């Protein structure tokens, strides 16, 4: 598989959306797994998930790497509501657009915020919920906020340098020497090719700051089977949120990877793949 | 051969440091790559009783499984120990491996058996493959939980005044869903208590000589070179959840998995998931 | 001072209350400190606070040891709403009853739940907020619930034995050999003399379980200056709630006492007294 | 006499283990019962710079206050250390106490000075009264926070490439309210960096010989017999909050106090409350 071969578009008309173009990548057939990416500059379905799409297809799954409204080759937008609840509507849109009655969601960071909102609003349309260091769960009992990674993320949004992006990625990864060009250019090309997303994000962050995303009091309402993954060394979202989810969602389990940043799916691909595939297959 | 507690039951004399001609009971099945499972420290614990829901699937996955009765438990020989039990138990595991000609084994350890597995990986790094830990005991204070924990107090209470009803109370604290407690489980533990009452008294004499605080190997976790799978039950009232994080941070190559709606026996209360996760870890980690 | 010398009653008519008799003890003059006791069988203003009333009066404070609706010499009742919100109304009642325009609150356990609700509903009537291991803040990130102390509390409510009460107190105190008769009889006489409170409590616990008391999502609304105290070895409410309060209340500080159970005010009287007096005097 | 940085400034030669005729700078005022205050480990740190908001009130409360410049900081003599800095610093504190005929002192320690205070209480239990710790360094891994922490990375960055703007970045991470950072604070630290650049390079050479992981005294906290007051800033990005709990659980007689809206300098960012709480602890604990 490649990005080219899998590339695809489709408009959506849910709630406040209307004739809104969502880019995505699709492969495989059958049961549907929608993978939702992180909030960083130049973030996209493919870029977040290029080590998990193949193995998930082989497992006999319909794999949808969605570009969320306002990133990569999807359409630009400005939100005055918390992006989790908004991205969920975009997801609900792409499912209605493509006749998908139900899907499993895999949400990393902002994505995980999306999946959590999707699961809260549209429970009848979610199968199983995989969360990987999801944002927007309020304050940590230990980490002061903003966290080091979030600081760097806004710094990159503000002054998109090549050297800055690099330093953002050295904080996102536990092992910094794992930095590939195919990754680094994937993000750097994505920021350049649509620099309207950057300014749109900062404005939205002004209208709905991270503190408004907190869905914590509603967690006792999530019914789907939940698999929470965390990188032990995540400098973007604090480890103790993993526990908050475990205690509040009725049916959850938590897996933490050592020597791992915010990208468990990337930095620990193999283990992540087989752990999640098995969770879908057997839980 | 049918796989039953009796058809798998075996004995081996071990000779290692402070053990001479010491009879160790174990249950064994399967062939090839070896997994040794080490049980908890409560009255009447033993290998079969802790691991009977795991043995079949591990054997079917192609492992040789050894459910070891630790010294001073169940059908192994009696002992009063004057050193910390994790280390003495690890000597016995090594003794059993030498006696059975086993060069390397994966270790699965629950509670006291987790402490055993950790001491074994510290002392005998060349003889361990992978390490699987389920809520290991004796890792010092918790950052949140007052000690002794509720499970620990019931453990000592049962050791000192054994009764069926106190056994039942203990087991109700050990498990998240107390309605899963069968009369057969209970009667198995109760028979082990009644058939080997010397183990209880010897345990109490030994704990006075080397209290639980002496089992703390925290300072050495940095030496462990085995790939490690830590499992915890979210609802464990015996050893606290923050110890799972302590191991995750101090062992070089670890992952942690926490089961919801689970007390201190994840291998038993969530056997199917446990089996699937650990088998997968042994095969592909 | 003694219980006799300070004993006093007054009816109240707030919201659902009407001609409802609140017992309390008062001493001293000037600025008002209302001390609110814990949820245990035979719990009462005096019994919780007999080492803190004298020293607080000397400090020049008006000290009100309130018996909460349904304990000790106050009137019996059954609640179908979480007792924190209900006890707050009773407190708001005793203040209107006695022409108190403002007060500082000192809440231990159930009391702390009260103070937190009082501070949320009636902020204009609260000065400064002292919380000592307050209940009803949801699940712990570490302790499974119900906690050992809560289990024992309901066991004592169910079968009020003298030996049972004793075992409840051995779990409430870090140092068990500190058990005094003047305490033990204070509780044992209180349970006997009004055994209707016991059954009323169990029914209310049925109508509004501990899980309904959680005010966590509203903590960002508390404006009063807050002093959170905790016993390190508290087996009734988990230590990590101390942190939750610290992070969520806008103006808070946290003090933890070593070798200390649920009764910081009792087990560490001196240090507690001077710490709180100074907080009132200078914060 | 007026109390100013200069009117209080003194030197004393110390001779203790690996120190011979080693000049220690300190600031001193007041008389009687002795409190020694030990500073942090960042570039340009020193006693005055860390504690100038505390000295007046402690002296007025009736204490003799000593703000000590640790070896290889500020106006004390230069040194490249080959052992963990907490212990070497504790030797220097003991050396200063012997040279000034001080039998017993209360110790207040911030960050590196907290590590110093802990080593001193371990090694010289008879020479300490009470122990006050503010976010002490080197207590090993955190259960929540990735390491090195953000403050630590800025510390090493500033040591290796000193610049005024990097100093400002560091100080902005140290403090909760960055708008409290005065030009005078900045210029004081910056002058100490520029006037003693050898301290920076010596610090880096020393940290290669005994890294921060070697400062961990966790395993010994159980030996500390001093009544201990632990203070933390909720918002500390240099040493993590769970270490406050680690000390609370492992030292026999401790209390913990956490200030909201506070980074790693509680003594400075919340001086008034800090002063009031610690003075009260010294008088009545």
């Amino acid at each position: 598989l490649t990005e080219s071969s899998t590339s695809k578009f489709v408009k959506i008309n849910e709630k406040g959306f209307s004739d809104f173009n969502i880019h995505y990548n699709e492969a495989g057939n059958g049961e549907t797994v929608i993978m939702l990416h992180g909030g960083g500059p130049g973030a996209g379905g493919w870029s977040n998930y290029y080590r998990n799409v193949g193995p998930f297809v082989d497992a006999g799954y319909r794999v949808i790497l969605k570009d969320s409204p306002g990133f990569n080759k999807s359409d630009a937008v400005v939100m005055d509501e918390q992006r989790g609840l908004v991205n969920a509507r975009a997801v609900k849109g792409l499912m209605d657009a493509l006749d998908i009655d139900r899907a499993h969601l895999v949400g990393n960071s902002m994505g995980g915020a999306t999946a959590l909102n999707f699961a809260l609003e549209y429970p009848d349309r979610i199968g199983k919920l995989i969360l990987m260091g999801p944002g927007g769960l309020g304050p940590s009992m230990f980490a002061p906020m903003p966290m080091e990674g979030i600081k760097l993320l806004f710094k990159l949004y503000a002054e998109p340098s090549y050297e800055t992006l690099k330093q953002m990625l050295q904080v996102f990864l536990y092992d910094q020497s794992l930095i590939t060009e195919e990754l680094l250019q994937g993000r750097w090309e994505a920021i350049q090719r649509q620099p309207e997303h950057l300014k749109n994000f900062l404005i939205s962050a002004q209208k709905a700051p991270l503190s408004t995303w907190d869905v914590t009091a509603r967690l006792g309402e999530i019914k789907a089977k939940t698999f929470i993954t965390w990188g032990r060394d995540d400098r973007f979202v604090p480890l103790d949120h993993g526990l908050k989810l475990l205690w509040n969602i009725d049916d959850a389990r938590l897996h933490v990877f050592s020597k791992c940043g915010q990208w468990a799916q990337w930095e620990h691909a193999d283990e992540f793949n087989r752990l999640v595939i098995d969770f879908l297959r057997h839980a």
